[PDB]
């Protein structure tokens, strides 16, 4: 467990606001996706794996890592559509091409998902993690944190998030089965440091998950690419976990459904690279062999 950044953060506007990434290597692109209220710093120790397999790229969602907060701030801002135009107008303004494998967590799995989806010639392979592929109701979600997340989805989310940070300080820790060092919470605490609209992309995306119908324009994205997922014959990688968080029970056997998908499981809750970096990043590799390696 490093607790260095993977790589030089480099920087480009979009749309008026910096956007920060790793991009590192040469070659077909294999493109990491962190979720909330993480970072590419996620994947620090998933990354170097990878070495020589391809062009390593990892971006910082908007208001989030080290790029730009959007202002004025409040709650009609950094919902799924506003982070995905950033996202995607990042990821065309780095030419990664058409061979791309995407390796995906939790809202950055909603993300890679509806791009392959829309770009289904261009992608290669995905790999993923604790990610958002179906709609869901409260049965699905982790007990321990049931009362958190519809906290969060009411009036009580501003200051649970904004003024107490309770996403960074007790869910992302909650969900890891070792103690992170305190270098490494700094890490992820460093964009969320000042309380108020800092924290706001914490509290949206909680807002935007497809829980018993609601917002219906996820749950209907979230059909929509799984529709797709469940028939193509695109390469899959599914990383379980145990005892993993948002893919157990029903939603485990789903995934478990789809077509053209080996697996692993590896030791973890829902931010699983923090438990178990050498064993995804290990499996990623020869995922990635097999698709390229000749
Ligand atoms: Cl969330």
């Amino acid at each position: 467990f490093g607790v260095e950044p993977y790589g030089q953060p480099k920087y480009l506007e979009i749309a008026g606001k910096r956007m920060a990434y790793i991009d590192e290597g040469k070659g077909d692109a294999i493109v990491f996706q962190h979720g909330n209220p993480t970072s590419s710093y996620l994947w620090r120790n998933i990354m170097p794996h990878l070495e020589g397999l391809g062009r390593l790229v990892a971006c910082d969602l908007i208001g989030m890592g080290a790029s730009d907060k959007l202002s004025p701030s409040g709650p009609d801002r950094y919902s799924y559509g506003e982070q995905r135009d950033f996202l995607f107008a990042l990821w065309d303004a780095l030419d990664l091409g058409d061979h791309v494998v995407l390796v995906l967590h939790d809202w950055g799995s909603a993300l890679g998902f509806d791009w392959a989806n829309q770009h289904r010639d261009r992608v290669q392979g995905i790999a993923f993690m604790e990610a958002i592929v179906t709609p869901m109701t409260w049965a699905d979600w982790p007990p321990a944190v049931r009362g958190v997340f519809q906290g969060f989805r009411s009036p009580q989310g501003e200051p649970m998030a904004l003024e107490h940070n309770i996403f960074v300080e007790r869910v992302l820790p909650g969900a890891i089965l070792r103690q992170l060092s305190d270098e490494e919470m700094n890490h992820y605490r460093r964009p969320f440091v000042n309380g108020g609209e800092d924290r706001r992309p914490t509290l949206s995306w909680p807002r935007n998950l497809p829980i018993d119908g609601e917002p219906a324009e996820v749950v209907a994205l979230v059909n929509e690419y799984r529709s797709w997922l469940e028939e193509t014959d695109m390469p899959k990688l599914f990383i379980n976990a145990e005892p993993g968080a948002i893919i157990t029970g029903r939603i485990r056997d789903y995934v478990r459904s789809w077509p053209n998908q080996t697996e692993i499981t590896v030791p973890g809750v829902h931010f699983v690279q923090e438990d178990s970096p050498e064993e995804i990043g290990a499996a990623i590799a020869q995922f990635v062999r097999r698709l390229r390696s000749a």
